[PDB]
């Protein structure tokens, strides 16, 4: 006698309590799910991670979580991520199908309208994931694991990968190096020795593909979330990127950016900073200029006069990036940063030579001058940076794709899209200026 | 120098993150009260039948299963974990609200046409909305300690309040009374029949037209939030009127069973003939034939073995609900229909229905044995009013997607009259009206 219910036995009690037993893992196996989605759209970003809090815009909704164990091939160990409002309270724990639907958001946003990510039958990640929830889930690495019996799997795996002609460069990150961060995030092993163990396993075969391995800078890896080519019918058509190579040296005894000297109108020199009182004329040049809302809407970069004079003071004293003023007809009109790409977030997105220099560019007095001095400018730079430096072998940069007068001028002055890549705030078109 | 791929742990650090972790426990329930809400929507406007226990339901590609522990008279009903399950019935996912609304999305857009609002390049989705909705301030909860004394004296308030004769909106009834009355039902406050009772004298009290409409009328408007081709998510949703079954409204009528019409002309229909020897007999294996050919099946998904034909067209013709028919067309058996009483239908819940409404379901088996299926649906209809006179009007709700089904009703008399959200597809309601 219940009607809005069911009459109860302890026999009814058994069926039900029985079920909820299960939940718990259910509730395991999204987070599970949560982290992979997590892990992918760091590396497909290459936003640089650290021990400890993890903020991030993705999308609509701010994410955050605590990187307990930070992986050196990416496996990172996360505690419970958040999805937080504006002022920073949490409203939602990040179950997958929602990181599913921001990271789709971010993604088609990041990419241009045109690209096939955004195409009407182009399907989403969130299709891929829903699609996906009955898939069976990989067994986890053993808890008890000894690091010997890690070393005898990895090495297996290492000579069983194809090391021939043919096959698939991604597939080092996809089996070695995924193995590692299993073993890692399990506390059975520390992923740096186990990377060397890798590396030793890859002298042994004097095959091509190892010879690769262990000597270029970044390693093919192929992207599930970011990439303006990507397909999920419903299932997902990854699409090629390039990531860091672990294996491959810290610093190298490359110079700092050379001075060039351009030709036609233009003048460029080193910007300067007075170690006395203020910084100087240069600094406050470009931090109004930095300050102003068409270059901020680009560079981001809209900062107090004294972190400015800092920025400026490091990145003289260092030898990656070497700030300048550049003149057109007696006005200083323009900054730029000129930076050896080896000692730049650039070095992770593209395999690079050694001494490859980018350009980022800000133009200050647009204000009341400039309708087709871009390309002029731009192809000034990259042919006196080439002059200046003949062991370097392309001149590039990262455009916002969506900056599409600045996508344009590096094109008009010689620069060719060389791919897509994804940033940590952007997708941008990699334009390179090859020397020949 | 200790921790290199972590930091360096202390008793504050500990504080700092236990602290947040206790947050957790509110943040896992306001995800629940979304997914049970998002559920709430769902069952109403697909018009499911809920009963207590075990609730088993396909939402777009996902299978979803939930313990109904509490059955609401409102559709406020109270659930157990709802989990998404395999093929084989074994739980695989919690449904977490952005996992609900993606599979209750991906539905909607299914079920409605192309062509419709809810289906344009640039309409929403209930994904966006969902999304954009988890930093909204979360809903006063009922005072789990509240009286029913006290649930009375502000369900008596919100009623009378209520706009009444100026202005309209008549889904003011479901949206407010109705939605207080099961927040209440389903905390323990009072019983919801109870609280319906109250309901119904204070409009009783007035005798506006407004409160005469919601006594007596068999259902109700209420707002549609997932499923309605007109729908559309501008980040926040655009709703879209529908009908619900009305709890205050008795019904109950001694309504007959369909009569047989009688078609003149070059057609012929008599009842299906179910043999208790053998087979079945001949009819049996009629029907049995035609459901299982391909055009057939396609619509009807009834391609099933003779045995169950033979126990479903003899518990049709056994009860008062639905009444198997064979129709000729110049001595040739070419069709079989069913005519229905909506009173005892899943339509039932789906438009302000009189009592004496019959529909109809046809499929042509002897297909062009091409023209002739208007003319046939205007001589059932027809038939049927004569049939019937205290039958308003003759129904039909073929799928929104069977197009050439939806004109061919229009060409013979029948008007579209609105789409409609049911357990298994959307219908197009094809009313044949008497006046
Ligand atoms: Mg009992
Ligand atoms: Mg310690």
């Amino acid at each position: 006698h219940h009607s809005s219910g069911v009459d109860l036995g302890t026999e009814n009690l058994y069926f039900q309590s029985n079920a909820m037993a299960g939940d718990v893992e259910l509730a395991d196996r999204a987070r599970r799910r949560a982290c992979r989605l997590l892990r992918r759209w760091l590396a497909e970003t290459h936003t640089p991670v650290e021990p400890g809090p993890l903020s991030l815009r993705i999308g609509p909704v701010r994410v955050s979580a605590e990187v307990a164990y930070r992986s050196p091939t990416g496996a990172h160990g996360f505690g419970p991520i958040r999805v937080l409002d504006a002022e920073g309270v949490p409203v939602a724990l990040a179950d997958p199908v929602l990181l599913a639907a921001a990271c789709s958001a971010d993604s088609r946003s990041r990419s241009l309208p045109s690209a096939p990510i955004n195409a009407p039958d182009a399907g989403t990640a969130v299709d891929w994931v829903l699609s996906s929830l009955a898939d069976d889930e990989d067994d986890e690495v053993p808890a008890g694991m000894t690091a010997e019996e890690a070393v005898r799997l990895l090495s297996r795996q290492v000579d069983d990968l194809p090391r021939s002609p043919g096959a698939d460069p991604w597939s080092l990150v996809a089996g070695p190096f995924a193995a590692i961060g299993r073993f890692g995030r399990a506390g059975i092993a520390d992923e740096c020795w186990l990377l060397e163990v890798l590396a030793g396993r890859l002298r042994a075969v004097d095959d091509d593909l190892s010879r690769s391995w262990l000597s270029s800078p970044t390693l093919a890896d192929r992207a599930v979330l970011v990439g303006e080519g990507l397909r999920y019918r419903p299932d997902v058509r990854p699409v090629p990127f390039d990531v860091p190579n672990p294996l491959h040296e810290g610093k190298s005894d490359v110079p700092p950016p050379p001075v060039p000297v351009l030709g036609g109108p233009w003048s460029l020199r080193p910007v300067e900073v007075a170690v006395h009182g203020d910084g100087g004329p240069d600094v406050a040049l470009v931090h109004r200029w930095m300050n102003t809302p068409h270059v901020a809407h680009h560079w981001n970069q809209a900062w107090p006069l004294e972190r400015w004079r800092e920025e400026l003071a490091h990145q003289l004293g260092g030898e990656h990036s070497l700030p300048c003023v550049v003149g057109h007809e007696g006005r200083e009109v323009a900054y730029l940063e000129l930076y050896r790409v080896t000692r730049d977030k650039l070095a992770g997105c593209y395999p690079y030579g050694p001494h490859d220099l980018g350009v980022h560019i800000a133009i200050g007095e647009r204000e009341v001058l400039g309708r087709g001095f871009g390309s002029s400018l731009l192809r000034a730079v990259a042919g006196a940076l080439l002059d200046a430096d003949p062991r370097c072998a392309r001149v590039v940069a990262e455009p916002n794709v969506h900056n599409e007068a600045s996508v344009r001028a590096f094109a008009k002055a010689g620069f060719v899209r060389e791919r897509e890549i994804g940033l940590p705030a952007k997708n941008s078109a990699l334009m390179v200026f090859s020397r020949v």
